[PDB]
């Protein structure tokens, strides 16, 4: 959850369930499906949102979840692709130009929900992490 009203994705999150394990896509998969995009506008980046939680007096332990952001929009929307910066992991199809923005508008109000996220089949999917939706 969040105190200052986040970008919205247009996909569902990615959590992380083990710790020690990497979040990471072989180069050219990465970014979820969305209906009638085209493959020329799949590139953008993968966000990590630390999470945080309260002390207790049981064990007194809550792991980051990714969230996709089309290349020129969202948290980094200026960043350049492929720039190394902590919690920002870019991805893009083979058939996009990562020079040029996505043509893509962002998500919300009550227009849209976030599509539940899913990957083309052959893509290696991340472990130790949980696609929230699936
Ligand atoms: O801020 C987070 C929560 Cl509070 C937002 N609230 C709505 C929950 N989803 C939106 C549509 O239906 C699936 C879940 C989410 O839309 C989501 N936006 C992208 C990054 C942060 C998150």
């Amino acid at each position: 959850e969040f105190n200052v009203v986040p970008y919205y994705s247009w996909f569902s999150g990615i959590t992380q369930f083990q710790k020690g394990k990497e979040f990471e896509f072989v180069e050219g998969q990465g970014v979820p499906i969305a209906p009638g995009v085209p493959a020329t506008e799949a590139k953008g980046y993968w966000y990590r949102h630390n999470r945080r939680s309260f002390k207790t007096a049981d064990g007194n332990q809550l792991l980051p979840r990714w969230y996709f952001y089309y290349l020129g929009t969202g948290p980094h929307a200026k960043d350049q692709y492929g720039t190394d910066i902590d919690g920002v992991y870019w991805v893009a199809s083979n058939q996009a130009d990562v020079n040029t923005p996505a043509d893509i508008v962002d998500r919300d109000p009550s227009s849209d929900e976030a599509i539940p996220t899913r990957f083309p089949p052959g893509t290696v999917l991340p472990q130790g992490y949980y696609i929230e939706g699936s």
